[PDB]
């Protein structure tokens, strides 16, 4: 069959992954100063949702817990899945920076996904103004609207429509393309999904849906102050996921052993190169496993130098009684001050509830 929140385990065990994604997010927000490196920060990351997962249902030995996303922080037009190598260069923040931090955890398979976004140095008492505020602003308000929208009974197509006029008010644009996936257990790619303002090609090729009793989403909103279109860089991709419907006879032994212990290890949860020893061997095991379409790449887009990408995920339960978001950051709406503000009266409306 199939465990959903219709029972009362199920949530508990999607709350405390919640609760969990919620503690660690905070602490790397406080942790997050000009000089600070953003490899050490991803790797801090990683660690407490290990550390916190590992005080919970002790007596189950065969229980899957720990990273559902590897811990990534894209600053300003980074867009995401910036997750750095202790090979690569990675990034040092600075002041006024504008960084969005991504984790993700899981209990038993039940994901519990929260993304945030702050700036650097941002003097008390103070307010940040600027493009930086207009997308913040933005993204904020998007979120908002899903919350509000994402509902038994609507499509996600009048989520997409909310997030275009959202966005427009404040010159912002969310990144075409971009998905919001349902949640199952062990599954973080849900099958339906919300689309952010997609292209003409892309509106035709997908599948509007309708939102369910007792479904879960991982609501990820990306809002740029550019075109809002995201471009591969030299950027190495460092996030992979095993495609569990994929199969493939792998010549190489290398290959074989590296993919054993993906298989073994994360299943089929996204996972970070940096979670391996020998990273030389990792970087050649992936080579065959990702030609053969075996793993999923979760590559870092770029928007064009200059402009911001402020984003906001989060993970609600579909439950009778209303929507109930398990994940979210330390939000302070009265910290960004923009010149612009929702000008359609029924959006404006919908947003004060």
């Amino acid at each position: 069959e199939e465990q959903t929140i219709a029972e009362d385990l199920v949530v508990t065990k999607y709350k405390m992954g919640g609760d969990i994604a919620n503690r660690v997010l905070r602490s790397l927000v406080e942790a997050s100063s000009s000089g600070v490196s953003v490899l050490s920060l991803c790797e801090k990351g990683d660690a407490m949702i290990m550390e916190e997962t590992g005080k919970i249902f002790k007596k189950e030995k065969e229980m899957k817990k720990g990273i559902a996303f590897p811990t990534s922080i894209s600053v300003n037009n980074c867009v995401c899945h910036f997750s750095p190598l202790k090979s690569d260069q990675d990034y040092i923040l600075k002041e006024g920076d504008l960084v969005k931090i991504d984790l993700g955890v899981h209990v038993d398979g039940f994901i519990a996904n929260v993304a945030h976004t702050f700036v650097i140095g941002v003097a008390q008492g103070t307010q940040v103004t600027g493009r930086k505020a207009d997308v913040i602003k933005a993204a904020h308000l998007c979120a908002e609207a899903a919350l509000r929208l994402v509902k038994p009974g609507n499509q996600n197509t009048q989520v997409t429509e909310a997030w275009n006029k959202v966005a427009h008010s404040f010159n912002c644009t969310p990144i075409e393309g971009m998905l919001s996936h349902q949640l199952k257990q062990h599954v973080i790619d849900g099958e339906k999904t919300i689309i952010q303002n997609p292209t003409d090609q892309q509106k035709k090729d997908h599948e509007k849906a309708e939102f369910e009793v007792h479904e879960v989403y991982a609501v990820d909103v990306l809002v740029s102050s550019g075109e809002g279109k995201a471009k591969d860089a030299g950027q190495r991709t460092t996030i992979y996921k095993r495609d569990p419907s994929k199969q493939y006879g792998l010549k190489m032994k290398t290959s074989r052993a590296f993919f054993s212990e993906v298989e073994r290890r994360f299943d089929a949860m996204p996972f970070a190169l940096r979670a391996f020893e020998d990273e030389k061997k990792a970087r050649m095991g992936v080579v065959e496993c990702a030609k053969h379409e075996l793993l999923q790449p979760f590559n870092v887009l770029y928007e064009r130098e200059g402009e911001f990408v402020a984003q906001f995920k989060f993970t609600v339960l579909l439950m009778p009684n209303g929507p109930m978001r398990i994940t979210s950051g330390p939000f302070e709406p009265d910290l960004y001050k923009s010149e612009m503000e929702v000008q359609d009266a029924e959006l404006k409306a919908l947003l004060q509830s």
